[PDB]
């Protein structure tokens, strides 16, 4: 007689990097047809998938990642707002919830420019962050912000991407809030911009360091767990440069490998943190180890 | 910029199981000397816990698992409430931020009467569930609240096993409410008692299963995710009988690889909760995919 709750936790989880506080933000998830996506038959994604007992869509998360280095509080990825379905669009409740407010961020940088991670950019016509500099690489707001780009895209699909990316991110380059780097780049003291393009033209991870402590926000450089991480050479059709995605995912994993540091990715199972070790044909993913922050 | 919250997410997981609902809730971690419990060389589990990325006093967390049939609510071990130091307790606040109150538990299981599963059922010195009966075998009650095997115990840690397990259940025993099953044993409409003895005397999985879904809640059968998977064989001088904590164990692993069913364990790390399957001389434990309940 007692009735059943049925709501999630609110979605953050808190975790200390050295001095730093992360808190990766849930945007929540969707169901992604990933056997369509990634290019190899689906009856082998079909069966990776159901190794690790997953089938069918995928239920896919879907995460941003709040760092604060004691003097800035930056937000790396924005989830999807309103772009992409209605079970997206979390990651401005769950910031909530975590105990900060939208206004008190000072910096925003994007991985990449799908509608996934910039959406949360903007509610309605306001600035969702109207207190922040957005930062990417030139190369993605070259290539997503165009707008002869945009008039040339081969579907409604393909420009609704760019439609996205626009909404997003012009109001905050109409306000001077839009500051671009290329390639490798110190951002904020403690956090760097890596270059990693290849799933988008200007895809950039951004490498928190503190004390000796290292967290690699990888963005997309994996999409797929259960696929890419046995075999990182399997890319999709939303890779803008499949083989560059290649070459950058084995770099990413073998550097994390060798170093025994954390690595986070937008869509692993959410908070999408944990170590890497070299296996077989590839690699494992071993997800971060509960820990309570006081 | 902003001050540091460094405040985890409330400790509780919500997770579907076909028309029941789950809530994984923490009652926190403690930093356990694994190396020194283990029945291993220190120099292997050194290298597993390096394997997983791992040092040696492993922050371990402690869970307790609430399962609403829709027509009862039951709370599957309940932490240690203050009887294992000012880090664990947390389950009583957490089952309040999962939305239930404790009035409203009907029924309580306990996998076996260690100070971090039974410590819970009380808080002062006042039932802490006030309207639930509490079930577990007779050879967990009868070896556990012994006064004589309190006043034959070797060494002062058994000694506190037995006070706590006393001071935590004899309450309700005096109210009428422990109510022991022997083995295995249908309780409540999609909860069974499946007798999984050796780590206690009395040790018992709790098999949950709705419309098909079903989840077996292993208690302490595994004890270091690091160690245990890899090499189930391996025993700790917690388990009263290690010969059948090992099989008992093997047992519980080769049957959820078998059936690809979810398992859950009081200390993996929280939630605790995933799917099985063999791997090599042993098995590889697949945390369950982050989902989204509304
Ligand atoms: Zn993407
Ligand atoms: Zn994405
Ligand atoms: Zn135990
Ligand atoms: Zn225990």
């Amino acid at each position: 007689a007692a009735p059943q709750v049925r709501t999630s936790a609110p979605g953050y989880y808190r975790m200390l990097l050295g001095d730093f506080e992360i808190t990766a933000l849930s945007d929540g998830t969707v169901d992604l047809p990933v056997d369509k996506r990634l290019n190899q038959p689906a009856p082998k994604t079909q069966s990776a998938l159901a190794k690790s007992f997953q089938k069918a869509p995928l239920e896919t998360s879907v995460t941003g990642y709040l760092v604060n280095t004691g003097s800035k509080l930056v937000l790396v990825d924005t989830g999807a707002a309103g772009l992409f379905g209605p079970t997206l669009g979390r990651l401005a409740a769950n910031l909530k919830a975590a105990g900060y407010q939208p206004e008190q961020v000072d910096e925003v940088y994007l991985t990449h420019m799908h509608p996934d991670h910039v959406g949360g950019l903007m509610v309605g016509e306001q600035l969702a962050f109207p207190n922040a500099v957005v930062r990417a690489d030139q190369k993605e707001a070259d290539f997503w912000l165009s707008q002869t780009n945009l008039d040339k895209a081969p579907d409604d699909e393909s420009k609704g991407f760019f439609k996205g990316a626009m909404a997003s991110l012009n109001p905050y380059v109409k306000a001077g809030k839009f500051k671009p780097f290329s390639g490798n780049t110190d951002l904020v003291p403690g956090i760097k911009a890596l270059a990693s393009h290849g799933h988008t033209p200007g895809h950039t991870t951004y490498v928190v360091e503190s004390q000796g402590q290292k967290l690699a926000l990888l963005g997309d450089l994996i999409l797929v767990a259960a696929v890419q991480f046995d075999d990182p050479s399997v890319t999709t059709d939303l890779d803008s440069d499949s083989k560059a995605v290649a070459v950058e995912r084995k770099k990413a994993f073998a550097d994390a490998a060798k170093g025994g540091y954390l690595i986070a990715a937008s869509h692993l199972s959410f908070p999408g943190i944990g170590h890497i070790r070299a296996e077989g044909k590839g690699y494992r993913f071993v997800p971060v180890n509960y820990s309570v922050v006081n």
